[PDB]
């Protein structure tokens, strides 16, 4: 129900049992060699089942708002979809796709938010690198402009992914990434950085944080701690070398923040939507150990310390007992999203056991809309729908290449 669903008490009510086994060599064998290749035969049912739910989208996104044109939800997001589509198939009809998605998301700008997922940074980003692909530099840097320009219509931003700063950076390391050269001034980077830093310090003074933690954040009246609009999202962002915080800085500022995040984790090991909650069930990306373990993950490259690692360990077990959401398959709040941190994982240990439980979490998506399921609000988008699970699908094709869409960096 809607409504009144009585899986409010714990987390194991929000999900279906895994009735998967769990990694060992024989089985392992099925879905890839030692070198971490996915069998033929086990691509081929991802390919397969790809091309078929990209028919279902299609022929779906006919009835789509045609309103909307954000990343989340909207078009621009399809067309992010198109363009990975592209990179991992080589098909020249999916650049077509996701041209004709841009030039629509683009009839959608609103001035309104600075983000890539919710704000004109995404179609505006996109956009750019969309042009760029077909060699049309007249656009492509007309673009790169009015993304520049951008940030001037919200002085007073949160600085979280959904609608903060950091959100806002992703558009313009997507830009850079995909260009090749430095498109935009590193200047321009690291000054909105310094803005959130500051900014993070000032209102944990103006509270009495200071002391358990140099740095806070907060968005529509909460301290978020997870990675859609939290604090995990935004320090995650910092000590991520492209953002280039003074060494000194990063170990005086950020780094205890990071351990204040950590020693809030629930006995499961799972984590709370904000402080204070006692409420253990969210198994999302946008709240709980799917978005943290991002921010683990990264500690620990920065800092290595046995801790962040250890601790990142413990997210991807909570999320393999629990990260089959009977809330659908979906990035945000689904299990392709879940699935995503198993990947991480892997891709910093080469652990073939995380590559598994990914493989298996596909395995459960290559039964889309079996389980019983409520259909999504926008059933098609790359966040809420059908687009994000196929974008994931794609992207374990070569699992070592896989970033978590829109975020991951
Ligand atoms: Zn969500």
């Amino acid at each position: 129900h809607h409504h009144h669903s009585m899986d409010i008490e714990f987390m194991a009510q929000r999900a279906f049992p895994n009735p998967y086994a769990d990694y060992n060599k024989s089985l392992a064998e099925g879905y890839f060699d030692a070198a971490g290749r996915l069998t033929p035969e086990f691509s081929q049912r991802l390919t397969n089942k790809i091309r078929e739910l990209l028919q279902q989208m299609e022929r779906g996104l006919k009835s789509a708002d045609p309103r909307d044109g954000t990343g989340y939800t909207g078009w621009a997001g399809i067309a992010v979809l198109y363009l990975h589509l592209y990179d991992v198939f080589g098909d020249p009809a999916y650049l077509q796709l996701a041209h004709g998605y841009v030039k629509q998301s683009l009839n959608c700008l609103t001035k309104r938010s600075i983000t890539f997922l919710c704000g004109d940074a995404g179609p505006l980003a996109v956009a750019a690198v969309l042009y760029h692909k077909m060699n049309n530099e007249k656009q492509a840097e007309d673009c790169i402009t009015r993304l520049i320009h951008l940030n001037k219509i919200d002085p007073h931003a949160p600085n979280e992914m959904l609608y903060g700063r950091i959100g806002y950076i992703y558009a313009l390391l997507f830009v850079n990434k995909n260009f090749g050269v430095e498109k935009i001034p590193q200047s321009h980077i690291q000054q909105i950085c310094e803005t959130i830093l500051t900014s993070g310090e000032n209102l944990a003074r103006k509270r009495n944080f200071t002391a358990k933690s140099p740095l806070m954040y907060e968005w529509y009246q909460e301290y978020y701690v997870g990675a859609a609009h939290g604090l995990a999202g935004i320090y995650y962002y910092l000590m991520q070398p492209s953002l280039q915080v003074s060494q000194g800085k990063l170990h005086s500022l950020v780094k205890p923040s990071v351990d204040y995040v950590c020693q809030l984790k629930f006995p499961s090991g799972n984590y709370p939507p904000c402080i204070g909650d006692n409420r253990d069930l969210l198994v999302h990306w946008c709240h709980g150990a799917p978005g943290v373990i991002y921010m683990l993950i990264q500690a620990y490259k920065v800092f290595r310390e046995e801790k962040y690692l250890c601790d990142a360990y413990q997210c991807a077990d909570v999320i393999w007992q629990y990260g089959l959401l009977k809330k659908g398959y979906g990035l945000c709040h689904g299990s392709a999203g879940n699935a995503y941190a198993f990947l991480t994982l892997y891709n910093l240990t080469q652990d073939m056991k995380y590559l598994y439980r990914a493989c298996k979490f596909a395995e459960w998506c290559l039964e889309y809309g079996e389980h019983g399921c409520r259909t999504p609000d926008t059933p098609f988008s790359l966040f809420e729908g059908m687009a994000g699970t196929i974008y994931f699908l794609a992207d374990l094709l070569v699992p070592t290449k896989a970033r978590f869409p829109a975020f991951e960096l």
